[PDB]
């Protein structure tokens, strides 16, 4: 029972893509999903929203491994 987890990020908050895993340039998660997930230990790149876009916590399309992160499992 597998979920995603849909967050959308407010202004000024920060994200975090994974660049070994990321399928496309846009792949990112939030801060509570990335650091209950694999990617936490894996080459990451911090961004900022400036209000929206979401997390892809859950999407197993965006990610080469480790699409869910242990609470989204
Ligand atoms: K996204
Ligand atoms: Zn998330
Ligand atoms: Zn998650
Ligand atoms: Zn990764």
């Amino acid at each position: 029972g597998s979920q995603l987890c849909g967050r959308v990020f407010k202004s000024g908050e920060t994200t975090y893509s994974c660049r070994d895993c990321a399928i496309d340039p846009t792949c990112v998660l939030c801060m509570d999903c990335f650091q209950d997930s694999v990617h936490k230990n894996h080459r990451y790149k911090m961004h900022t929203s400036t209000g929206g876009g979401f997390c892809d916590c859950g999407d197993t399309e965006a990610w080469k491994t480790g699409p869910f992160c242990v609470n989204h499992e």
